[PDB]
C-alpha cells in the first residue's frame, strides 16, 4: 500500500500503527516514531479540542479529523455522542453550512448538479468505496430552517452520516453524502466569491423530476436495489411528493417527514406510560399544518388504528392550526394535505381559543413561533386534564413554542413536557426535578437505518416507524419517566439502536420484506455482527506454514 | 491505466484499441500501428490455429489466447462453437489434464490445497476480480474417466468455465475456477518431477470435509450466499456425499451428477416424440449402477411423477444392471443406493438376458464397457417394441456400448439412438440418413447456470433440472427429429442457454427461489441483458460539457 | 501487490515463490501448490522446448517464457548462450520477423510512428519502467539482409536486448526496444493483411529527419543524456548519416557500423598472433565496399596509426572491391564514402585478378556474394604469403564467400580463416584439425554496452571499440590459436563482456568520457555489481524489531 494508506482515511491509524505493522505496509518512517493507544490519540485529540472557543471551530476539527482518521473520529464520537452530537450535527452543523465555502478547506460527499444528467453512473464511479449500503442525499432547498444553502448544505448529509455510524452502527464506508445541486435561490450566494456552488437559480419542473429519477436509478444500478437512500433537507413540496414517488420503488425515506413522526408519536406513547391511559383517550392539538405536522399526525392515527379505532374517529382526534385557526371546513387555503385532518366545525381565531374549545390532553407545538403556548394555554391545559402532555418540538431552542421551566411552572409541575431542543433540569416548588427529555430525530434514523442495512429491508413502510416509536417509548426507565424524561438517554443511543435494527428486522422477515436470504436465528448476534466499532483493525498479514515436507522446493 | 490495462485479458482489446483509445488509456506505443476489428483479430487467430497438427497444440493456442485477449478468444469459441467445445473441454482437455505440467506456462484459476485449512479467505482474496458469481470446483479424484489427475485437474474448471460464457453468456469475469488439491492417489503424478501438485496420498475423512466446508463457507462469505457452486469431477462417494450435503444450503450444483441426468432426459423426452406416446407406457434398462445412471433414474422417476405415476410404480420401471446382473432381492453387494431401484425378481446373470426377460422400449448404457449392446440385444429390441430407445452415452467414443451404424443396421433403421461421444452420419439401406444426437452436457448447465445467475436463485432443485430436460426436449425441430436427431444442433446453443434461462427463471419466480428483487416483467429482456457477448467495449472516457455559464472559470 | 505481480514478467517468478512470498505478496493460491527452484523450472523450460522441430517454433516458446518470467528466460539463455544465441537472435530471429504478423500474439517494445512526431514524450511514458539506460531503436529498412521488413522488423531490437542480457550483463529491465515506423517499401507486406504496421510507402526527407531528431530528443529528455541509444538495422545511407549525426551529440552508437568493424578488427588482430608480426606488415583487400567494408577499413586504419603509421600510408593498405574491381582513379560511381581507399592504380576488372595484382596477406570478404573466393584465389594466397588470413563474413551461411573446409585444403590448412556464419570444426590430411572461429557481434555490443552503461560513458568514439577489439582478440588462448580458432568461445562470453566493460571504463575515466562521479577505485567489482544475474530475488519484507521499550505501545 505504502504511502497511499496514510492518506485513506479509513485506513490510516495514525500513530497507532505499531512497528510491524508499519514496516508490511511500506510506511515506516512517514509515521513519528510514537506507537500509541487510540486511547492515547482520542486524549490528544481532546486536549487540541477543548483550546477551542466557538463550536464551529471544534466542528472544524472534527472534520479535518474525521478526513485524517476516522476510526479515531468516530472514537471521539462514540466516546461521549451526547456531547459530540451537537457538534457533528444540528445545531452547529447549520452555521457550519452557512459558512461552509469561508471554511472550507477539503471537499467531502459527492456534488451532482443537474447539467450531469445522463452521465450520473460515471459521477458515482467517482466514488472510491464501491460497496455502498447508504447515501444520504441532500437538495440544500430547506436546511434546518435556516433556508437554501445550496451547495453548501453538503455538512447536512455528510454530519448526519455521522450519526449513522457513531449512533448507530452503519459502517462509515458504506455510507454516501450526496448533494443534488440544481442552484439556489438564495440571493445572497448567488453573489457571494466564496460560494462552492452552482450560481444559478433552481431548476424545478420536469428536469428537476427526471435529475432525481436518474439519481435513484444510477444509485440502485451501481449499488443495488437493497441501497438505503435517505432524503434530507428538500422542501416541503419537493419533500412529499418525492417520498411518495420512491417510497415504494427503492429504499427510500425521509427522515425530516418519517424521522420526525417516529420520535414524536415515541415521545407520545412514553407520555401514555405516565398518564396511564390508552391513546384512545386522548386528542390531539397541533399547532403547525406542515411537513413534521402533517408525518406525526399520519403515524398517530397510524398508532390509534393499531389500538383498534378506525380510520375516521382516529382522524377526529388530531386538531391542527396553520396561521389562520383550526382547519375546518374548507375553510380559505386548505390544500388536499390539510383536508384530511379537518375537523367539521365552525372556524377558530387562534390556537388559544381553540385549546379552549376542544380541551386537548396533549398538544403538539411544530410551527417554529416562539411563545405560542402561553401561560393561558398550559394553565388551562393543567385545568381541563389532569397530567397534560406539551410537545414543543420547535428546533431552534429559540423558537420553542414553551420553555421547560414555563411548562413546568403553569402546569404545577404535572405536565408532561417534551422539546425538540435541549432544555436542561428544572427544579421548582417542593423540590419537584424534571428532565425534559429532548424528542431527537436521531432516536431514529441510525437504529432503522442499521436494520434495513443489515437485513437488506427492500421498503421501508410506515409499520417500521410505528414500531420504532413503540421500541423507543418502552426504552425509557420507569425511573427517567419519575422524572418526566420521554426519551432514553442519549448515551444509550447506540445499544437503542440495535434493540431498534433487530426489532425492524423482525418484522420484515414476517413480512418478507428483508432479502438478506439465510435469514438469521439469532437476529441479535447477526445486527452485532454489523455494527461498525471504532476499534482499529490489525493490518498484520497472516503468516501460516505448511507442513515441513509439502512446502519444500524441490531442488530436481 | 497504461501498461498494466495490456497484461489484463479482460481489458486488454490487442490491436483493436483504436487511436484515441491508446491515447486516452496511455499505451500508446505499446500496440503496433494497426488498429484491427475483432473479425482481422479473429482471422489471424484462425490462421494461426489451423496451422497446427495435434489438438493438444489447439488447445494451447486457445488457452493462450484466453491469457491474452478474454473477449476475443470468446469470439474465437463463439465462432465456431461446435468445432471448439472439443478442443477447449472434452475430449481434448483430458489429454491436456493428462500432460498439464508438461505444456503447464501460465497458472489459471484458484488452487486452494487441504493444509490452508482457516485462511481460504484470504486465498479468495488473492483473485482479481471480487464481484464472483459462478465458481466451478473440482477435487482431480475423477476427471474424464482418466482418473485421479489430482493438481493437473485445473484444466477441467477452466475449460468448463468457458463453456458457461461461450455455450451460456455469464460473464466470464464473474467466473472463478477452483482446485481443491487434497493430494493425489495417482502414483505416476507422486513421482513425476513435473507435477504441479502437492505430491502426497489424498487426505479423506473429517479433514477433507472440513476443508469443504470452510471452502464454502468462505466463497458465500466473500461473494455471497447467491454465489452459484458447481461441484465437478468429485469422487462418486464424495460427489453424491457432498450434492446431498450442500443441495440446500448453498446453491451448489454437481453437473456430474445433475447435467448427465437432465440430459439425458432430455434425449428421452426428445424420443417420445418419435415414439408417440406417453412416458409412462416405456420401461427402461440401464446398463450401469453409477453415479450417472443413479441420477438419470431419479430425474427420469420424477419426469414419471410429474405425469401422474406413483413413486413406487414409476421406479418399478427402472431396471439396472451393475457388473453382476440385474438389482434384485438383496443379491450380493447392494448398498442403499442400489436398493432403491432393485426390482423383486430372479437374480439375471448378464444384460443381453435381462433384455429378453424384461422386453424394454429404452435401453441407457452408462458403463464405459464397449460393445456392450449386442447385436442380439438391439436385434431383440427392435423386435419387441416398434422404434425402440438406445442410449450409448459412454462418453469416449471407445467405450461406446453402441455406435451408430450398429444400432441403425440392427433396428432396420428404426431406433432412436443416441451418445454421449460424436458418431458422425450414417447412411443404411434404401437412403435413410440418420443424424444420431450427442447427449452433451453443455446443453444443461450454461442456460441452468445463466438462469441461476441471473435471477439470483438461491438453490437449485431437481425440478430445475427437469424443466430444463423439458425444454431442450422441445428445443428439437420436427425435421432433426425426422433424421433422428435427439438434440438441438450446438450451433444454436446459445440461444438454447437462453430459453433455457428465461424458463429456470420463471419457475424460480413462482416457487420463490429467486432472489433478484425487482422481479422483471419481461424476463427474457432481463436474461438477455446479462448475456456475454465477445463485442469489444469502448474505452473511451465521456466527455461532455456544461452550459457554458455554470462552467466557466471564476477570475474575481 | 497482488494478481497483478504475476503478470509482470520481472517480477513474477512463477512456482519458485516460495509459500511466505506468496503469502506476503498476496497471491497465494494464484500459483499452483509446487515450489520449485529454478532448476526445476529450467528443466520443465528445456523438456517443453526440445519437442519442437522448427527453430520459429524454439523461438516462440523462449519469447514466451520472456514475456512470463524473464529470469527464468534469461537463465534459459544464459544457461547455454551458444545455442540460444542462434534461436533469439540471427539467424532464426531473421525468419521470425519474416512470419512476425503470423506468429504475433503479444506486441514487445515500442512502436513509434512518423504520425507522432510531436507526441513521443508522451508514447514514452507508455512504457512501463521509467529508469531505462539502453535503447535498441530499429528502422527497419535493412534486417539481416532479408530487407525492408517494416513493423515486422520488432524482433530485432527485442532479440538483440536480450544478447545485451544474456551476453553482457546488462539489466534487462533498464532497455527499451524501439521500432520507428516510418512507413515500408515491401510491397508484400502493404498488401499483407497479416501485416501489423503502417502499410504506405517510407517517409523520407526531412520529416523522417525531424522524426529522428525528436526521438533522440525524447529519449534524452526522459530517461537522460546518458541513456545508450544503439541504432540498428537501418538502411546504408541513413545508417552512416545518422551514425555521423548523433555520433557526439548522444551517447549513440550503430552496431552494424561499428560492432562489425570491431569483431573484425578483434579477428585480424588475433590472427596477428598466429602470424606472429606487425599489423604494419600486412596488406589488406576487402571483397566490398559496404556499410561493414567502411567501417572495418575504417577501424583498421586507426589500429595503424596507433601502431605507429601515418594516415596515408595506413590508407594504402586498404584496397577493396565494390561490384566493378578496385576502387582507383575516378572510375565510374565512386562517391565521398569509397574515395578514401582508392587507390592509385589502374583499373581492375574482378577480384580474382586483383588478388594477382597486389598479393595481398589478408583478404577480407564481405559482399554477400557465395563463392567469390575461388580456388584460383585461396591457392595464390597461400603461395604469395606464408600463413594468409581469409575473412569470409557474409552473414548467411549460404552467402559466404568461402567455406572454412574450401580454405583450409586450398591453403594446404596453412590460411587463418574466420566467418561471420558457423562453420564447424573441420578435419583434412595429416590430421590437422581447424576451429574456424565466428566472428560475432555479440562479442563486441555486449561488454561496449555494459561499460557504457555502467560508467554512464557521455559519447563512444571509435577508440572505444579499437580498444574492445583488442581485448577481444587478447582473449583468445594460446591453445585455441593452435586450432586456427579466432575468437574466444561463446560460452566465456559473459566474462569476455565483463573484460570489456572494465577496460572501456578504464578508458572513459582516463579521458573524461565517464559520468558517474564518484570513480571507483576497483572498477571491476563496480561494474560486476551492475552485471544481471538471472538469479531470483527474494520478495519478503525485512522485519526487524526495535528493542522492547522504544516500540512498546503508549496507554496512556
Ligand atoms: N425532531 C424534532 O424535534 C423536529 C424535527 C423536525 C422539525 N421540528 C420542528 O417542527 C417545525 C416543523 O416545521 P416544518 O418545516 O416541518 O413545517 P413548515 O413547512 O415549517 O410548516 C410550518 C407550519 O406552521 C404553520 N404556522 C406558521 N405560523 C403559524 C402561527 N403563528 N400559528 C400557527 N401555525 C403557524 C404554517 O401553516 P401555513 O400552512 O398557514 O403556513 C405551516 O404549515 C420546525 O419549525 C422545526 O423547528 C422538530
Ligand atoms: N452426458 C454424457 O454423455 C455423459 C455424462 C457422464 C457420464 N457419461 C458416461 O456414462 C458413464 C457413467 O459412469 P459414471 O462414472 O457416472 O459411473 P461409474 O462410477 O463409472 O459407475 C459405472 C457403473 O457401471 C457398472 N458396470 C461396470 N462394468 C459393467 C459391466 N461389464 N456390465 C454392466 N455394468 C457394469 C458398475 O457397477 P458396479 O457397482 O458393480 O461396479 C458401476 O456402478 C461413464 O462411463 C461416462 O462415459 C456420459
Ligand atoms: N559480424 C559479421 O559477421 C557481419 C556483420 C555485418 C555484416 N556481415 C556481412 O558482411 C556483408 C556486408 O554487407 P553490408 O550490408 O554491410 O554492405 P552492403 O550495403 O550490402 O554493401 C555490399 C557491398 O558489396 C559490393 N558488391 C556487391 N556485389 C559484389 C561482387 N559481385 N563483387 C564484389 N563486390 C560486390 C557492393 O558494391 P557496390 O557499391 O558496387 O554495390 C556493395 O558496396 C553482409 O552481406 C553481411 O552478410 C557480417
Amino acid at each position: 500500500r505504502g504511502y497511499d494508506v496514510t492518506r485513506n482515511p479509513h485506513l490510516n491509524k495514525g500513530m497507532a500503527f505499531t512497528l510491524e505493522e508499519r514496516l508490511q505496509l511500506g510506511i515506516h518512517g512517514l509515521i513519528p516514531p510514537c506507537f500509541l493507544s487510540q486511547d492515547v490519540q482520542l486524549l490528544r485529540i481532546m486536549r487540541y479540542y477543548e483550546r477551542q472557543q466557538s463550536d464551529l471551530d471544534k466542528y472544524i476539527i472534527l472534520m479535518t479529523l474525521q478526513d485524517r482518521n476516522e476510526k479515531l473520529f468516530y472514537r471521539v464520537l462514540t466516546s461521549d455522542v451526547e456531547k459530540f452530537m451537537p457538534i457533528v450535527y444540528t445545531p452547529t452543523v447549520g452555521l457550519a453550512c452557512q459558512h461552509y465555502g469561508l471554511t472550507f478547506r477539503r471537499p467531502r460527499g459527492l456534488f451532482i448538479t443537474i447539467h450531469d444528467k445522463g452521465h450520473l453512473a460515471t459521477m458515482l464511479n467517482s466514488w472510491p468505496e464501491d460497496n455502498i449500503k447508504a447515501v444520504v442525499v441532500t437538495d440544500g432547498e430547506r436546511i434546518l430552517g435556516l433556508g437554501d444553502l445550496g451547495c453548501y448544505g453538503m455538512g447536512i448529509p455528510v454530519g448526519k452520516l455521522a450519526l449513522y455510524t457513531a449512533c448507530g452502527g452503519v459502517n462509515p464506508q458504506q455510507c454516501l453524502p450526496v448533494l443534488l445541486d440544481v442552484g439556489t435561490n438564495n440571493e445572497e450566494l448567488l453573489r457571494d466569491p466564496l460560494y462552492i456552488g452552482l450560481k444559478h437559480q433552481r431548476v424545478h419542473g420536469k428536469a428537476y423530476d427526471d435529475l432525481l429519477d436518474e439519481f435513484m436509478q444510477a444509485v440502485t444500478d451501481k449499488f443495488g436495489i437493497n441501497c438505503l437512500i435517505q432524503f434530507e433537507d428538500f422542501a416541503n413540496a419537493n419533500a412529499f411528493r418525492l417520498l411518495n414517488k420512491y417510497r415504494n420503488k427503492y429504499c427510500m425515506f425521509n427522515d425530516d417527514i418519517q424521522g420526525t413522526a417516529s420520535v414524536a408519536v415515541a415521545g407520545i406513547l412514553a407520555a401514555l406510560r405516565i398518564t396511564k391511559n390508552k391513546l384512545s383517550n386522548h386528542v390531539f392539538v397541533f399547532q403547525g399544518a406542515g411537513e413534521a405536522a402533517m408525518g406525526i399526525a399520519h403515524l398517530l392515527v397510524m398508532a390509534l388504528e393499531k389500538e383498534g379505532v378506525p380510520k375516521a374517529e382516529a382522524t377526529r382526534k388530531i386538531w391542527m392550526v396553520d396561521s389562520k385557526g383550526l382547519i375546518v371546513k374548507g375553510r380559505s387555503h386548505l390544500n388536499h394535505e390539510k383536508e384530511m385532518f379537518a375537523q367539521d366545525h365552525p372556524e377558530v381565531n387562534s390556537l388559544e381559543e381553540v385549546v379552549r374549545l376542544v380541551k386537548p390532553t396533549a398538544i403538539i407545538g411544530v410551527a417554529a413561533i416562539a411563545g405560542a403556548f402561553t401561560e393561558q394555554i398550559l394553565r388551562d391545559m393543567a385545568s381541563f386534564h389532569e397530567r397534560p402532555i406539551i410537545f414543543a418540538l420547535s428546533n431552534p431552542t429559540s423558537k420553542a413554542e414553551c420553555t421547560a421551566e414555563k411548562c413546568y411552572r403553569v402546569t404545577e409541575g404535572r405536565g408532561i413536557f417534551a422539546s425538540g431542543s435541549p432544555f436542561k433540569s428544572v427544579t421548582l416548588e417542593d423540590g419537584k426535578t424534571f428532565i425534559p427529555g429532548q424528542g431527537n430525530n436521531a432516536y431514529v434514523f441510525p437504529g432503522v437505518a442499521l436494520g434495513v442495512i443489515a437485513g437488506g429491508i427492500r421498503h421501508i413502510p410506515d409499520e417500521i416507524f410505528l414500531l420504532t416509536a413503540e421500541q423507543i417509548a418502552q426504552e425509557v426507565s420507569e425511573q427517567h419517566l419519575s422524572q418526566g424524561r420521554l426519551y432514553p438517554p442519549l448515551s444509550t443511543i447506540r445499544d437503542v439502536s440495535l434493540r431498534i435494527a433487530i426489532k425492524v428486522l423482525d418484522y420484515a422477515y414476517k413480512h418478507n420484506l428483508a432479502s438478506y436470504y439465510p435469514e438469521p436465528k439469532d437476529k441479535e448476534a447477526f445486527v452485532r455482527s454489523l455494527v461498525y466499532t471504532p476499534d482499529y483493525d490489525s493490518f498484520t498479514l497472516d503468516s501460516y506454514t505448511w507442513p515441513k515436507e509439502a512446502m519444500n522446493v524441490q531442488t530436481v
